[PDB]
């Protein structure tokens, strides 16, 4: 049934580093040959190709690392995946699936089944166990899988209750060494939540999907690109405010990076993660220094990286692109925000993929500042070529900081201030908005870290080793936030609320000129007003449109996890704990926008919630309608009937 | 008994990561108190000293780093070694170093446990185990140490003769990453033989005793110092040679290090050990960037390398040394070397340790690149900042190239070059010199990597997890050379086998002016001489004198380990496997320079072998006596009847 699938799908995921031990699994995996039948797909493209990568000595061994941006393994990694999406019943994706965790490679399997199983018309409600549970040496420094194996190591008959459901309390990354000071938002940047939130959000919108084929063009993938890293980064400004930090250090590739970044994580294969120092040299010469490459493009990637960007210039400023046909392509259609995000993600919708590349690609090779792999199978990369370590990374920030600049440049030049009318909604009034004193605190987090260790077949078939993680995560006190409203009819009004800050590190007043891209979309619901006043009440536990429209949540909670407060995975997920940006002992002070507009409704695709069905949003606005553009006139928002600005203190206790 | 107090010795070294789980071990650390008794100690200051250090928390716990480098670390590990070298019995001695065992930091313990037996009276010529298996985490890469643990968390009962008793085949640094070219030296910098060298030679003579309290100034210590760096550098150089590599690189401290270190060994915390990016700045701003400092005299380890380096020069052009007294001390006494390698070196027999101070320490805490502690219990050290993993680094070599420098600006200002008469002996004449094919191979080393896991107490007292690793290391092909000499009468000769280069790495022909730095010590052994024609026969497997006199050696082995080619630890020790540098397909071509004298007894303060009692040398002539100083006229060398320089073509097979 839909529950013993769902606890088939999460027993395909016990002890990945293994081969699984299960009998039915190991019986599925030596019996089974996708090739043999060649039938069950609805292609024999696929199976084709992903023979020819399995037999002819051109794939990725087990216990190899695997990164999805190098070429040849996201190339095997796309033919797993549309072998196991293809499956024309689930039946066979089930026995493929038990046969790659058998016999491909760990994270290579690992990524394909995700995706596909986030994909798949079937399995798309599926639940995932949490990535930070299932691959745990992506999440936690090496001094706990080290401890972890310690206990394991240790656990052998003797000594019972000892070194058996053990929690290791692990701490953030600044606390034995005296790293980068970028690095002390570390109980952020590294926690599990937030990269779980990036890793499923990649998941959902890969860089290398095409929307023709996969349907991710009905979600636009564009305008998706741009918000989910512009509100990524404006979150993380907003945590930088809290603890005094400025904003995103800007960078220049020809000059030395300022920031160095030393990750405690290692691989499963006992390597350790690279290693960026201070003050690295970005240049083809300097980080190539003492390395034999000679035929690997990434080697070049800082040519790479200037040439995609002079493009991305240069197409912004003309606002005319180039595709394969060399024509003339306007980018100031409705969907020209689209069509720039494709462009510069590089996903197959790219309006010319061989001309402006994938630039993100090779600016995390050359940022992460690693040995050029020596050999396909003997590969190194770094936490910036990885989506479950990319935001632990003050580069990464960095870099989307450079990305947006771009689109920032787009909308500057090419889009028209929003005026008094195009924001007015006429007969609507936010009279005042009361939110409840906003309390972030730390608490301790209990995740189970016992994927990390080498089980007996008789542990694995029994789980008898058991051993716990604690993380002190932020968490908040529950708060219930009120808008009053009055209105002259009963209109179907959508409500936007916005988190963003109001003074700078430094104490100075942030006008919404310069303030506007820092707003974090807070909740985004749609309310039946009635003629006259009206209260709305939401609660904290309510809100799911954190710095993303998810419309169709807990729809799939009440029925995979609702068979609470447990990892999603469902849609991306901003972690309910992290909402509320850390305060302080006074008070870091910021400041609500609440706006209320006409009923809009999105072009949905199909009724099913599905990742391409445009069944997620909420109103057919841009994203982030109000703050979307430059601001040419902050009185003009504060002037607006249907706007409210409100002054919140968020307090930290601890 | 002597082996029974062996047999003891030994099972104190096992599971130094673990408590001793051994009944007796338990029982004496639990019952024992070093400051109960405080009578069995020649001194109570000592042990005062130690309670001090142990019970007022500052004292080193156990699972932190141990750097002897580290001033607070070497205070301890000073204050415990004299705790078991003062014992006045012992027994004593051994209950003491059982309760450090249980209770004192690991390599804290082992140090000053090591140090201590070493220069006991009585425990002398106790032989110790291997370091590379007592402590493997300082000599193999975390690929080694993980798989290791691998192995011992699947052994558990089931899969009875599988995971247990297996060998791991380890490879060398630059197997899976394309590391600096400089490393690929790794099979002879990392190998574990040449390293348990360099580390039981700062055991013998370390760089913190005092010639007076501890007798090592009947050694000479600053002669020693110079000839076992000056040796060490051109065994490199010829191995270098081997490979086609040049002369060790020059550095300048205030231009970038060019030179990058990547090294893949673990602590067994799980923490990685510190990496050395290419072209790292070395100033205090670019090395410290980032971090807190404020009260590390470390920190300002560019500031102290200077002055020390300003100070060295300073004395070395006068020949005048400044001491507390203010006064002038003349360096240009027959003893004069020796002042000079005790000043540059740091020890207490220094001149004045204030005022020159230790310029080693701080220079391999600089070109270590770690971060400084932000506390003395939490410390990340590199590898040139312990003894076992210095010559693994290539600044290892940069570094004490640019110290020798010192020590040949000396020589060549301050001592007259050797004329015919000086060199002259006078009714003898080495007529030719006939030495077998030298051959140099690789073959595979078994070492006990066992001590790497964690096992339980009935694993530790049964030891019944067994796991080797297995190393290609250079052999070479048993040798035997025919030296004759004709003499006038039944004279007692010494003769001293040197091996160096003849052509560089360009083919072109080194001049011995330019050369005499570079010879090797083959062997220096001495033969009673008999009217007429003799013929000198030397096994390969009869040479114990290489780049060392070590005349006592032998012995040890005959009682020790004598109760084949097993690690010695006597004396230093160069690996016999390593004696000859290896050679090419074609065969790499060197120069034996063979030598003979009359005898010159060394004054040796007493006849039992130990280290201080002047008994380890053959004779008083000068250390590497024909090429201890700048060679003038290389003719004369050619010239003298007593000399003979010999061609010999090392071959390379595999």
């Amino acid at each position: 049934n839909y529950s013993q699938q769902q606890r088939d799908v999460w027993r395909l995921f016990k002890y990945i580093n293994q081969p699984s031990y299960y009998k039915d699994h190991v019986e599925i995996a030596h019996s089974y040959y996708f090739y043999d039948h060649a039938s069950n797909y609805a292609k024999h493209e696929v199976v084709e190709e992903f023979y020819r990568y399995f037999k002819y000595d051109t794939f990725l061994q087990r216990g190899e690392i695997f990164s999805v941006f190098h070429g040849e393994h996201l190339k095997q990694a796309i033919a797993l995946f549309k072998l196991f999406y293809y499956a024309n019943d689930f039946d066979t994706f089930y026995k493929t699936a038990v046969w790659a965790r058998q016999h491909v490679n760990e994270g290579m399997f690992l990524y394909a089944f995700s995706v596909a199983l986030i994909h798949r018309p079937d399995t798309y409600y599926f639940s995932l166990p949490p990535i930070y549970e299932i691959y745990p040496h992506y999440f936690y420094n090496y001094e706990v899988i080290q401890k972890a194996q310690h206990y394991k190591q240790m656990y052998y008959g003797q000594d019972g209750a000892h070194y058996n459901d053990r929690t290791i309390y692990a701490n953030y990354s600044g606390y034995y060494v005296n790293v980068y000071p970028e690095q002390a938002l570390a109980y952020f940047t590294e926690d599990v939540g937030v990269n779980s939130f990036y890793y499923y959000y990649n998941l959902y919108y890969p860089y290398w999907m095409s929307g023709e084929e996969f349907n991710l063009k009905y979600d636009n993938r564009g305008e998706i690109f741009y918000y989910m890293y512009q509100q990524i980064l404006a979150r993380y400004y907003l945590e930088r405010l809290s603890h005094g930090f400025g904003e995103i250090d800007h960078f220049d590739w020809e000059v030395p990076f300022e920031s160095g970044y030393y990750p405690s994580m290692c691989y499963p294969n006992g390597l350790y993660f690279p290693t960026r120092h201070a003050y690295a040299h970005l240049y083809e010469y300097f980080y190539n220094y003492g390395q034999h490459y000679g035929f690997n493009k990434y080697a070049h990637s800082y040519t790479h990286i200037s040439d995609y960007e002079r493009r991305i210039h240069d197409v912004i400023d003309s606002g005319y692109v180039h595709t394969h046909s060399g024509q003339k392509v306007d980018l100031f259609s409705h969907e020209g925000l689209d069509i720039l995000g494709n462009l510069i993600e590089g996903n197959p919708e790219s309006p010319y993929y061989h001309y402006y590349g994938a630039y993100q690609v090779f600016a995390r090779h050359l940022l992460g500042y690693s040995h050029q792999p020596l050999t396909f199978h003997k590969l190194h990369p770094s936490a910036l070529e990885h989506f479950e370590t990319s935001m632990r990374d003050p580069a990464f920030y960095q870099l989307y900081k450079k990305l947006l600049g771009f689109f920032f440049r787009y909308k500057s030049q090419h889009y028209h201030y929003y005026d008094e009318h195009d924001l007015a909604y006429h007969g609507v009034h936010v009279k005042h908005v009361e939110v409840d004193p906003l309390v972030t605190y730390f608490d301790y987090f209990y995740a189970d870290l016992s994927n990390a260790v080498y089980v007996t077949p008789e542990e694995f078939v029994h789980d008898s080793f058991k051993v716990h993680v604690a993380q002190e995560r932020l968490n908040h006190k529950p708060f219930t936030y009120k808008i009053y409203i009055d209105s002259d009819k009963d209109t179907e009004a959508v409500v936007k609320v916005f988190l963003g800050p109001k003074y700078d590190e430094y104490g100075r007043y942030i006008n919404l000129t310069e303030n506007w891209m820092n707003f974090v979309q807070f909740d985004h619901f749609v309310y039946k007003l009635k003629s006259g006043e009206n209260v709305i009440s939401r609660n904290s536990h309510e809100i799911y449109n954190y710095i993303h429209d998810r419309t169709s949540y807990y729809e799939l909670y009440q029925k995979a996890f609702g068979v609470q407060f447990h990892d999603n995975q469902f849609f991306f997920g901003f972690p309910q704990r992290y909402m509320l940006p850390r305060g302080s002992p006074e008070g870091m002070t910021y400041q609500f926008y609440v706006f209320v507009t006409k009923y809009h409704p999105y072009k949905a695709h199909a009724s099913v919630p599905m990742v391409g069905s445009g069944m997620h949003y909420v109103d057919a606005y841009p994203m982030g309608y109000p703050f979307d553009r430059p601001v040419y006139y902050e009185e003009l928002f504060y002037a607006l009937p249907n706007s409210y600005f409100q002054d919140v203190r968020i307090y930290y206790q601890g």
